[PDB]
């Protein structure tokens, strides 16, 4: 009566950051629990403590840090047939629990169980840590012996909203974002709680329950970890993986140490020209022996830069510079990046002409653009012809800054201005931008042609840099910060309270939230907290949070599906002629036409998966915990807005796809095309400047002087300062970077999820159909007709939707998740 098991575990050094034999004996105890014998009262039948006999070397199918140990369960006829264990660790350091495997029994003639849990000592939990088979079952297919275990293990994972959040919890639940302040130690560093109000309503987040501060109860007060759930906090084999600790290393040490050889006066405080920047990859900036000595040892930070050790460091040299050092500059890079670069989803089709505004005259005064038709060049066209053959777009900034600039430029070291961007389709089918509005409250507006020649090319180079000021700052935090990261956060949240780990739609989802709740936290405590990496280099400095709040406002959970996105944004129209149902209006736009084709692939490997557990809309009604997660999702982790009658209901199969592919869309591909363009495209300071620092000079004053004369010194005195800019390049190299251990759209981090070979074919076409879809994207990228957006003048291919990469600096390869 003796079942054979395996168990595979990770001993704790294997995933740190920085002797099997004592696992044996009575060390770890697993009872098996029976998921077709129940006890009087309807449980599952419970076996005996079972503890690990031997070490077993001869398993081939280890991976690296893997250990197998035997067991034997002994399991006589009245059990039945096991669906799940109990394990008990009664050692005093926590393992990394990855499978146990019984053979001979069932029959399917073996019972496999993927847990890849953090298990601590048995006496830091309240109660015994449950692990279940690879079945999947919707609530009312649950065999009715695991039925309560299955709602007891639910219950445990939300917890009552009480208490500190320690290491080993494994408890989610929501919470506000107020804890990006510290008003102990400052007023000065006060922050508005963004979430709870409708003036500045946000996106919930994970609660963490340090308590309030003392100066402010209504934060909360600052701590050495911010906590999430045990086993959202990935360890990694490798400790040059572990990139989301970067932001903290970067903010808490090498921060500092970049500060104090400016205030040593060591190195120059500013660049003086273009080159001064360009050295940055070439041969590097001195730095003093001190500040060298503090980088070069840490984990993760030591790979972002060459050095010798003792005084110089040197960055990786841009993408977008490995052809021609300047093509940066031209308009026609300037509007092709808009369409291909690392924030392509802004711009906007123009039907009407002037652009109007929508913020309250009484307010802001009249506000409608002081653009004049005549003033363009459109190549001959006329404004009516050019309107009606949809060929004028506009990057729209006005209304978003308006109602911030005040309050920046009364800032030391910023100085902005709201801009708007008109761009013509151009025959050739690119795009050229014909005009920059400047705007001002109180509202004062300047408009700037484009000029090749004389004092306005510059006027025109500086524009330029104003609207990528603008494009920066609503990139890092709306595109990127906002859509993916915070808005993706809730949903996490929910699907572990209120969907069983049995569950196909759990099973469907949570491979796309790896490592999200992880970097978010980090981010809360070193990239958007007060003073953090954010508001010490981006433009609006103590703003740049709340911002991204008064967008939240006119977020649309459904409007994130891209064709949708692409309707709302005027650069494409319903068309079922069409094999994605909408025709481009920019027809080679390369974010939107390979986006297209991986959101078609995402949708037919959801339409192929739900069916085999929903086949009629009434089984998506009656599954209590698919309907209680997305009331929550909604009402709690989306709260402010849970008025809004946009949101799904959830009461069709039409429905339940559509929301999953939307949030899969959002974890994977949107991510993947806003987050890892940053450093090939901004890692060179001039191309995407994320703040600027003074206003147009006046004529007749120095600073116009130098304009004529010195327009690289004045370009570099209006953009980010030389010290912002070293934290700047270092933090997007991070996020830009795939870790070895990353898994990408496609691929998942173990073969047997389940058990269901139906879902497993499905998901082996899913990721057959992304193979196909680099090939055509390949063959996009090397057709002479579309090097015009697809390459541009700095022929840079555009490869950041192609599905697969190795690891590095790639510029390609989407992740299943918002995983840095
Ligand atoms: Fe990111």
């Amino acid at each position: 009566h003796k079942i054979k098991g395996t168990v595979v575990l990770m001993p704790k050094n294997e995933l740190e950051v920085n002797n099997l034999n004592a696992f044996l004996g009575r060390s770890v105890s697993l009872q098996l629990i029976s998921a077709t014998k129940a006890d009087a009262h309807g449980k599952g039948k419970v076996g005996k403590d079972t503890f690990l006999e031997g070490i077993n070397t001869s398993l081939p199918t280890l991976g690296a840090g893997e250990s197998a140990f035997n067991i034997h369960f002994e399991w006589d006829g009245s059990m039945g047939i096991p669906g799940a264990f109990y394990i008990k660790n009664y050692m005093q350091v926590e393992f990394f629990l990855k499978s146990l495997t019984l053979e001979a029994i069932s029959n399917q003639g073996t019972i496999r169980f993927v847990c890849n849990s953090w298990v601590y000592n048995t006496k830091l939990y309240k109660s015994v840590r449950i692990f279940f088979a690879n079945h999947t079952y919707v609530p009312s297919e649950t065999p009715a012996p695991l039925v309560e275990y299955r709602e007891e293990e639910l219950k445990s994972l939300r917890g009552n909203g009480t208490g500190e959040r320690k290491e080993y919890d494994r408890i989610y639940d929501y919470d506000v974002y107020n804890d990006l302040g510290n008003p102990d130690k400052s007023e000065k560093l006060a922050r508005p709680v963004l979430g709870g109000s409708s003036t500045f309503p946000y996106p919930r987040r994970g609660r963490t329950g340090r308590g309030p501060t003392v100066t402010d109860p209504n934060t909360e007060k600052q701590g050495e970890v911010f906590y999430v759930p045990r086993d959202e906090n990935l360890g990694h084999l490798k400790s040059k993986d572990a990139l989301e600790i970067g932001t903290k290393s970067l903010s808490q040490i090498v921060q500092p140490a970049f500060e104090s050889a400016f205030d040593l006066k060591s190195t120059p405080i500013e660049f003086h020209s273009f080159q001064d920047v360009h050295d940055l990859y070439e041969g590097g900036i001195k730095l003093p022996r001190d500040v060298i000595s503090t980088i070069i040892p840490l984990p993760v930070i030591k790979e972002l830069y060459r050095t010798d050790g003792q005084h110089i460091l040197k960055f990786p040299q841009p993408h977008v510079v490995q052809v021609s050092q300047s093509a940066w500059m031209t308009d026609e890079e300037f509007a092709r990046e808009m369409i291909a670069g690392v924030n392509p989803c802004v711009i906007r089709g123009l039907e009407e002409f002037p652009p109007k505004s929508n913020l309250d005259p009484a307010i802001y005064g009249d506000q409608s653009s002081k653009i004049t038709a005549d003033s363009l060049d459109l190549d001959g066209y006329t404004m009516d012809e050019a309107l009606g053959s949809r060929r004028l777009f506009m990057l729209d900034y006005h209304d978003i800054f308006m109602p911030y600039v005040r309050q920046i430029n009364q800032l030391n070291s910023a100085k902005t201005y709201a801009t708007r961007t008109i761009l013509f389709l151009r025959e050739d089918g690119t795009l050229k931008p014909v005009a920059i509005e400047l705007s001002l409250p109180h509202a004062v507006s300047q408009v700037v042609l484009p000029a090749k020649e004389g004092v306005e090319s510059t006027i025109w180079l500086l524009a330029k840099a104003y609207v990528i000021v603008n494009d920066s700052c609503y990139h890092q935090l709306m595109s990127h910060w906002l859509n993916t990261h915070a808005a993706m956060e809730p949903f996490v949240i929910a699907t572990h309270r209120h969907l069983s780990v049995l569950h196909p739609i759990y099973k469907l989802l949570t491979p796309h939230y790896r490592n999200n709740m992880n970097i978010n936290a980090l981010a809360r405590q070193s990239l958007i907290n007060a003073n953090g990496i954010i508001e010490t280099t981006f433009l609006p400095s103590k703003y740049s949070v709340e911002m991204s709040s008064a967008v939240y406002k006119n977020w649309v959970f459904t409007d994130q599906a891209l064709p949708a996105d692409l309707i709302k944004r005027g650069v494409a129209i319903k068309d079922p002629s069409t094999p994605h149902g909408v025709r481009l209006l920019i027809e080679d736009y390369p974010y939107a036409a390979d986006g297209l084709e991986i959101w078609a692939a995402i949708k037919t490997w959801v339409q192929e998966y739900v069916p085999l557990y929903y086949a009629r809309d009434d089984d998506v009604k009656n599954d209590s915990e698919l309907q209680h997660w997305w009331k929550e999702a909604v009402e709690k982790g989306h709260g402010d807005l849970k008025d809004k009658p946009w949101w799904p209901k959830l009461q069709t199969l039409e429905d339940l796809v559509e929301v999953c592919l939307i949030i899969i869309w959002i974890a994977s591909a949107l991510h993947a095309a806003v987050n890892f363009g940053q450093y090939p495209y901004g890692g060179l300071i001039m191309n995407r400047p994320t703040a600027s620092r003074r206003l147009l000079p006046e004529k007749g004053t120095p600073e116009y002087e130098e304009m004529i004369n010195n327009h690289e010194k004045a370009y570099l005195r209006t953009i980010t300062s030389k010290l912002p800019t070293l934290i700047s390049l270092s933090v997007i190299e991070i996020a830009s970077t795939h870790a070895s251990d990353e898994v990408y759209l496609g691929q998942r981090d173990n073969p047997h999820w389940t058990s269901d070979s139906k879902a497993l074919q499905a998901f082996q076409k899913f990721g057959n159909k992304l193979k196909e879809i680099e090939e055509k994207l390949v063959r996009r990228n090397n057709d002479p007709s579309l090097q015009g957006n697809r390459l541009g003048p700095v022929q840079l291919p555009y490869t950041l939707l192609y599905p697969s990469s190795e690891e590095g600096l790639t510029f390609r390869g989407i992740p299943n998740s918002i995983s840095i």
